[PDB]
C-alpha cells in the first residue's frame, strides 16, 4: 500500500527545525508536521534533537529524519498493511523503537510518520480526516469545539513579571464555530486597543502564540484586562475565561513563587493552600471556568485538594502529559477533571486516541492542544472534531500557525452542515447534545 | 472543465477576514487564499471590504465572497474553458468586472479565483505549480531565490519611534536555499539575544512579519543591530542588508518626517535631497545592497535623481504597485530598477506575470513579495521560482504564514534536486546563471 515514505526538515513557527513527513500511496501524497513545546514536562516522550551546536544551535532534527527514511519507512512499506490499519502500523513502530519514552527513534519521527499514515488512511476509506478519526475512536456524533484563545501572556517565555502563563477567552455563548471565531477576534482586537491605551504603543507585539504580554505583575490585573475587553466588545455573558497557570515553572522548594522572574527572594513564596485560595478568589471575582496546571506536576495532594473544593474545570497538562499511565493515577486520585491532549507528548495517533478514550471513560473533559512551536499542519483541527472533545486551544486569532487550525475547523463546520453541533456551554460534556 | 467554484471567509495572519477559494476539477480540490497589505499604496487594486461594523469591525469579505459564488463561479463554469486557459479565464473575469481598479467585484475576489485556476491548471498539465507558472511565463531555467528576512521593524504599524519600516537580511553567500534558511534563522535567533541584552526581556516579541520592533529612533541604529547580529553569528561574509523604507508613510508637505510617530513638527522635516544624502551614508557604512520605496509614491523627481546616482538595487513598491502602466512610467523616468511583485496589488495571475516580464524585459530585477496580512497559502513560493526572479521577501523566519513560503521553497529545491540552482550573489539578475 505505502509506495514511499519520505521525511525532511522544516522550520516551525519559532524558526526551529521540525520533522515533516511525506507519505505516498496510490491515491496521492500526504504531508504532516510535528509541533514542539517550549516549557515541557519531564515525563513526555523524547523529542529527538541533534545537539549540533553549530547547526541551528543544536536544534536540528536530521537524526530523527534519518530514522524515518532509513529504518521506519522501509519497515512499514514491507509490512503489507494498509494505511487504514492505524493501530497495527503504530504498534509496529512502537515495536521497532522498543524504548518506553520513544528514545531510540524519537517521538517526533514516530509521530510524523503516524500523522501521515492517518491522513493516508482517511483517503483510502474515502473519508475526511475528522470522520476517519471518529471511526478510529468509536464515535459518530461529531461536534465543533469551543476555542480558547491565549490573549494575555506570562510565565517562563514572557518578558514581563506576570507569573501565570496563559489567560484565555472561551466564547461559550457563540452560535456556531464560525461565530466563535468572530467573537474571539473582535475581543482580541478590542484588547489590542485597550493595552495600547494603557501600556503604550510598544506593548502590542505578540508572543509565540499570538497574544500580548504587557508588563504587569498581579495576575488579577490580567483577568481584569481580559474582562475589560470582553465587556467593551459587548460579549459580557457570551465569553468566559480559561487559564493555563503552568505552576510547575515556579515550583521552588515545595512552594510557589508568583514572582519567579524577579531576583530570587524566598520570602514571597506561598503555599499550595494559599495558591488555591487565590484561585478561589479568581473564580468568585472573575468568570474563570477552567484552570490548567494549577499546581506542580508532582504535587498531587494540592491537585486533589483543589479539585474536590471547586466546581470549575481542572485541566492536567504537565501533570498527565497525554500519558495513559499518569492519567490513570490522576483518575484514581481525582487530581483533575480534564485532560489536555498533545499528540507529540505521547508520540503517536493511536496512543493519543487511547489517552482520550481513557479520560472520557471516567467522565473527564478533553481539550486538544497546540505546542508553542507549531507548523502549517492542521491535524489537531480534525482530531478535536473526530474525538468529540468539545474544546481546543491552539493560539490566539493571530499568526497563521494558529489560524490554519481555526480556518480548517471552519471548513469542517461548513462541510458538516445540518449535522454540525457546537458545544457552546457544554464544552466539558459535549455528549449531552 | 471547472466543476464547482466555492468561496468562504477565513482569517488571515492578523485576525482579519480574507477570501479563500475552492476550485473543483476532475483531478481534485484546489485551494488558495488572498493576502492583505498594511502600508497599502493608493494605486493598488481595490480590496472590497464589507464595512459592516456589526462583524469584524467592518472588515468582512462577504461581499467579495458573494461575487465569486453568485457571479464569477457560474461564469467560468458555463464558459467551458479549460483550467489551463489562465489568460482566457483571467480576461473573462476582467471584462466581467469591467472596472479599471477592479472595484466592482473587488481584487480579492478575482485573485482568489485566479490563484485557484493556476493551481488547477498545473494539475491538468500534470506539472508542479512552479513548472506551470514557468510555462505561463515562457521560462525554462528555474532559479531558487535569495530570501530577504525582515528582522527589524519600524514604520506606521510599529510601536517604536523608528521611521523606516523594514530592515532585512539576504543570505547571498549561501550554498543553497536550504542553507539560506539556516543562515537567516541563525541570525534571527542571534539578533533576539542581541536585542535582549541592549533593550531588555520585554523587547523580544515579534511584529506582523515575525521581526522585532525594538525601541530605537535612529535608522543607523537599526543597521548597527543587524550588522552586529550578522557578525556575532559568523556570517559577516555571506549576508547583506536590505531595507523597505516605505517613505510614502512619512511624506509630509513634499518633505519627509523621520519621526512621524512623534507629535508632528515641521522643523524635523527634510527634503529628498537630504533623504537621498542619508541613503548614501547607509550604502557606504553598511552592506546595504537594496532599498525599497526610498521616496514617496509620487516624488518621481526624487526617484529618478537618486537611482541615477547609486549602484545598489532600487525597488519600487507603492510607486509601481505591480501595475504595467505605473511600471511603464518608471522605466521611462528611470525611477527604479527593481519591481516588487505583489499579486493582490494588481489582482490577477495573468497581469502579475505581464507586469513581471515588463520589468525583466527592461533590465529590471524582480522581488516577489508578501503582505502584512498573509495566510497559510504558499502560491508565491512557486511563483518566485517559476518566474525565475531570483529574490523573494516574505517575512522573518517566524510565524508560519512566513515559514509556509520558506518551507515550500525548501521542498521545491529538493524536488528539483540535481538541476536546482541558487541565485547566490546574482540575485539582482539571475539570468546569467
Ligand atoms: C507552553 C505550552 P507548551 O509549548 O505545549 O509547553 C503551550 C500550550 O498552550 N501549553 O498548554 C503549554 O504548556
Ligand atoms: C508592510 C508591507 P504591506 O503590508 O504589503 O504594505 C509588507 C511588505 O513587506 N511590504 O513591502 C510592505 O510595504
Ligand atoms: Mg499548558
Ligand atoms: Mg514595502
Amino acid at each position: 500500500s505505502i509506495e514511499k515514505i519520505w521525511a525532511r526538515e522544516i522550520l516551525d513557527s519559532r524558526g526551529n527545525p521540525t520533522v515533516e513527513v511525506d507519505l505516498y500511496t496510490a491515491k496521492g501524497l500526504f504531508r504532516a508536521a510535528v509541533p514542539s513545546g517550549a516549557s515541557t514536562g519531564i515525563y513526555e516522550a523524547l523529542e529527538l534533537r541533534d545537539g549540533d551546536k553549530q547547526r541551528y544551535l543544536g536544534k536540528g532534527v536530521l537524526k530523527a529524519v534519518d530514522h524515518i527514511n532509513s529504518t521506519i519507512a522501509p519497515a512499514l512499506i514491507s509490512s503489507g498493511l494498509s494505511v487504514v490499519e492505524q493501530e497495527k502500523l503504530d504498534n509496529l513502530m512502537l515495536e521497532l523503537d522498543g524504548t518506553e519514552n520513544k528514545s531510540k527513534f524519537g517521538a517526533n519521527a514516530i509521530l510524523g510518520v503516524s500523522l501521515a499514515v492517518c491522513k493516508a488512511g482517511a483517503a483510502e476509506r474515502e473519508l475526511p480526516l475528522y470522520r476517519h478519526i471518529a471511526q478510529l475512536a468509536g464515535n459518530s456524533d461529531l461536534i465543533l469545539p469551543v476555542p480558547a484563545f491565549n490573549v494575555i501572556n506570562g510565565g517562563s517565555h514572557a518578558g514581563n513579571k506576570l507569573a501565570m502563563q496563559e489567560f484565555m477567552i472561551l466564547p461559550v455563548g457563540a452560535e456556531s464555530f464560525r461565530d466563535a471565531m468572530r467573537l474571539g477576534a473582535e475581543v482580541y482586537h478590542t484588547l489590542k486597543g485597550v493595552i495600547k491605551d494603557k501600556y503604550g504603543k510598544d506593548a502590542t507585539n505578540v508572543g509565540d502564540e499570538g497574544g500580548f504580554a504587557p508588563n504587569i505583575l498581579e495576575n488579577s490585573e490580567a483577568l481584569e484586562l481580559v474582562k475589560e475587553a470582553i465587556d467593551k466588545a459587548g460579549y459580557t455573558e457570551k465569553i468566559v475565561i480559561g487559564m493555563d497557570v503552568a505552576a510547575s515553572e515556579f515550583y521552588r522548594d515545595g512552594k510557589y513563587d508568583l514572582d519567579f522572574k524577579s531576583p530570587t527572594d524566598p520570602s514571597r513564596y506561598i503555599t499550595g493552600d494559599q495558591l488555591g485560595a487565590l484561585y478561589q478568589d479568581f473564580v468568585r471575582d472573575y468568570p474563570v471556568v477552567s484552570i490548567e496546571d494549577p499546581f506542580d506536576q508532582d504535587d498531587w495532594a494540592a491537585w486533589s485538594k483543589f479539585t474536590a473544593n471547586v466546581g470549575i474545570q481542572i485541566v492536567g497538562d504537565d501533570l498527565t502529559v497525554t500519558n495513559p499511565k499518569r492519567i490513570e493515577r490522576a483518575v484514581e486520585e481525582k487530581a483533575c477533571n480534564c485532560l489536555l491532549l498533545k499528540v507529540n507528548q505521547i508520540g503517536s495517533v493511536t496512543e493519543a486516541i487511547q489517552a482520550c478514550k481513557l479520560a472520557q471513560e471516567n467522565g473527564w473533559g478533553v481539550m486538544v492542544s497546540h505546542r508553542s512551536g507549531e507548523t502549517e499542519d492542521t491535524f489537531i483541527a480534525d482530531l478535536v472534531v473526530g474525538l468529540c472533545t468539545g474544546q481546543i486551544k491552539t493560539g490566539a486569532p493571530c499568526r497563521s500557525e494558529r489560524l490554519a487550525k481555526y480556518n480548517q475547523l471552519m471548513r469542517i463546520e461548513e462541510e458538516l452542515g445540518d449535522e454540525a453541533r457546537f458545544a457552546g456551554h457544554n464544552f466539558r460534556n459535549p455528549s449531552v447534545l
